[PDB]
């Protein structure tokens, strides 16, 4: 038994993935998923070990840094996550793994941008983040959710999805 996901490591959906950092322990299993895309949403540059393998593998890398600050001084920039979400909405980057350190807030705002261009209520986009970030969840990451505003994305459509 020699696959190892990367830290909380999930499908989101059909070619989407969500996780913490990779480190090498986790290349053979992230080799399993065939990435053309990492969607990366820290500011610090990419270890040299992790950008060796993006380029082995043929993945393109993404990155959107977001600043990682704790509760209560937490400050999501709306333009950081419209410009990943424009990157995950065409099906041309999948699959595609979104990450950040813990794979818990940053990751978790991004999902849950997608799940409410999803449709799904806000108390399930809440407890899928709450899944994933446990005893670390933020209510500043929910309340982010529940004000970013979808309007500049209605007509995107997601054919991709398992939930047509």
């Amino acid at each position: 038994l020699h696959l190892i996901p990367p830290l909380n490591f999930s499908m989101v959906d059909n070619g989407i993935f969500r996780s913490g950092f990779p480190d090498s322990a986790n290349f053979s299993f992230l080799q399993t998923l065939g990435l053309r895309s990492i969607i990366y949403l820290c500011p610090e540059p990419y270890p040299e070990s992790n950008l060796q393998f993006l380029k082995s593998n043929g993945i393109r890398l993404f990155q959107f840094g977001i600043e990682g600050n704790k509760e209560p001084f937490v400050n999501i920039p709306d333009h950081k996550i419209r410009m990943a979400l424009k990157v995950l909405l065409d099906e041309k980057n999948h699959p595609v793994l979104i990450h950040s350190k813990r794979g818990k807030h940053r990751t978790g705002c991004l999902v849950g941008c997608l799940r409410k261009l999803q449709k799904w209520c806000l108390t399930s986009i809440f407890d899928e983040y709450q899944r994933f970030a446990a005893a670390k969840a933020r209510v500043s990451d929910q309340r982010f959710m529940e004000i970013f505003d979808v309007s500049s994305f209605s007509h995107i459509p997601m054919s991709f999805s398992c939930s047509i």
